[PDB]
Order: C-alpha cells, then sequence, then structure tokens
C-alpha cells in the first residue's frame, strides 16, 4: 500500500546531496587549507554570535548546483574525535599526480600517495586535514561535481543499501566485494556516481560498530517536499533501523522547512526543502 506510493514519491522527487556538516578547531587554518591545498572556493561565511559558532561553506561550485562542505567552529573548542566510523570526503581531479604534489608543496599531508588502489586500477592518494579528516582523491577526467564522496562504514552493508534505497530513493550504483583485504563498499546517489556526490558505505569483515565521534555531524539532503521524503524514512526505519529526530515542518520564525533522522548504525541525515535551502545561499 504505503510501499508502493513511497516508490512513486521516489520516482517523481529530485533530491539532491547538498552539504556535510562537520565541527573544525580552527576555522580560518581549515579555509586556507582548503582553498590552497584542495582549490576550493570560500563560497560563505557567516558569524553567529548568539548561539556561540561560526560557519563556513567552501566547494567546487555555488551551493544551489553543489555539494559542499558546511564548517563548524565552536567559539573555544580547539578539537574533536573524528570517532572510528567515519571515513573520507574525496574530490575527483583529472591530474591527482598534479593535486598532491601541490597539497605537499602548499605543506599539506599527503598520508597515501598517488597510485592505483590496490588490486583495481583508478589512480587515488589521501591526504589528511588539519582536524584529522581524511580525503580521497580520485583520478577523474571531467566531472561536473568534485566533491564527490562522503564515506562512512556501517555493521551491515544489506542493512544500509536497503535502508538507502528505501528510506531516501538512492539509487545502489556500486557493489564490490573486496576479500584479499576483507571489506565490501556500496556506492549510492542519485545520479551517475562519476556526475555527483555519493554515500560510499564500507564493510569491514566482522565489524558490526564504529564510534560516531562528534566531530562529523550530518549530510543534508535536499527534497521537494520533506514531509512526504520523511513519510519514507519513518516507513524504512520501521522496517531496518534507525529513528526520526526531528519530524517535518518549518523552522521557528524562518519557515525553512527541515527533517531529520538517524540510520540503522546512527549516521544524522537532515532533509530539507529544495526551495527553502535557497533562502540563505546569498
Ligand atoms: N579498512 C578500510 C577498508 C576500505 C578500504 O581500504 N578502501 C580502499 C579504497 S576503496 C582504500 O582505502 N585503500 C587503500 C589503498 O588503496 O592503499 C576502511 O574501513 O577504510
Ligand atoms: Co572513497
Amino acid at each position: 500500500k504505503a510501499a508502493e506510493a513511497v516508490v512513486d514519491w521516489h520516482k517523481h522527487d529530485s533530491k539532491r546531496m547538498l552539504h556535510a556538516v562537520y565541527r573544525v578547531g580552527d576555522l580560518d587554518r581549515t579555509i586556507k587549507y582548503y582553498t590552497e591545498c584542495f582549490g576550493m572556493k570560500l563560497l560563505r561565511k557567516r558569524d553567529v554570535p548568539d548561539e556561540k559558532y561560526t560557519n563556513a561553506f567552501l566547494g567546487f561550485g555555488p551551493e544551489n548546483t553543489n555539494f559542499a562542505v558546511e564548517l563548524t567552529y565552536n567559539y573555544g573548542v580547539d578539537k574533536y574525535d573524528i570517532g572510528t566510523g567515519f571515513g573520507h570526503f574525496a574530490i575527483a581531479n583529472d591530474d591527482v599526480y598534479k593535486l598532491a604534489e601541490n597539497i605537499k608543496s602548499k605543506g599539506g599531508k599527503i598520508t597515501r600517495e598517488p597510485g592505483p588502489v590496490k588490486g583495481g586500477s583508478t589512480v587515488i592518494a589521501f591526504a589528511q586535514d588539519p582536524d584529522g579528516y581524511m580525503f580521497e582523491l580520485i583520478q577523474r577526467a571531467d566531472t561536473p561535481e568534485p566533491l564527490c564522496q562522503v564515506m562512512l562504514r556501517v555493521g551491515d552493508l544489506e542493512r544500509s543499501i536497503k535502508f538507502y534505497e528505501k528510506a531516501l530513493g538512492m539509487k545502489l550504483l556500486r557493489k564490490k566485494d573486496v576479500p584479499d583485504y576483507k571489506y565490501t563498499i556500496a556506492m549510492l546517489g542519485y545520479a551517475d556516481e562519476d556526475k555527483t556526490t555519493v554515500l560510499e558505505l564500507t564493510y569491514n569483515y566482522g565489524v558490526t560498530e564504529y564510534s560516531k565521534g562528534n566531530a562529523y555531524a550530518q549530510v543534508a539532503i535536499g527534497t521537494n517536499d520533506v514531509y512526504k521524503s520523511a513519510e519514507a524514512v519513518d516507513l524504512a526505519t520501521k522496517e531496518l533501523g534507525g529513528k526520526i529526530l526531528r519530524q517535518p515542518g518549518p523552522l521557528p520564525g524562518i519557515n525553512t522547512k527541515i527533517a531529520s533522522f538517524v540510520d540503522p548504525d546512527g549516521w544524522k541525515v537532515e532533509l530539507v526543502d529544495n526551495t527553502d535551502f535557497l533562502k540563505e545561499l546569498h
């Protein structure tokens, strides 16, 4: 009954990955690292005295067409627990050797030198940012979206795949078992992997739990209707696990419609009305 209506809604909606929200010890240091090392643009910066924080938004295009990072600096907080579940963000670039050497020149940290992925052929590298967040660098010819993954570790890959499909209308774009290194990955999202930001979920054999830390906050996803999309989440959570945190509705005074929830592993997602999202983008 409702599963049919959910499918129809996921088909009719136009969802978009908006941004990853996470916390940084030193906002200026991170801005400088992302602009100089990673070639990101500083898009917006907002100081919020009343609530004791400053945000900065960065990415490779404007927030109405691109995925961004939303950095949260909390006054007088200089470090966070990354935790063991948070994987990495990824940046696609047409010359990862050029990019890695740029990062090294600018005084950044390359933790994995550029070259083919172990037992694959895609050229990758890894960088670490000032707070310890890992960035994968992925060689890719020409994408509209260089900020192209958020990677989270999960305890049951099949339960997570079903959840993102049913709760969020994501397509399973890729599933790859790597038994020589005892992991399996899935890529989920709303368009071809090479054109979009995917959620990459990693399962390590026999590992069922990870710490969520207090550094990574959430990923926000846009929808034409947070109430219809939250109904789909509600149904999925009844079957698969996870929990609605904030029921769908406008924020006090602003009339910006949001809902939020956690997945079966406890990772937080915020759904934001696609039009109301635009109200802050200036
Ligand atoms: N135990 C790893 C398993 C996933 C993994 O190793 N992924 C690949 C990329 S899909 C990687 O980081 N490989 C390192 C390399 O190629 O050196 C994790 O949880 O992060
Ligand atoms: Co990755």
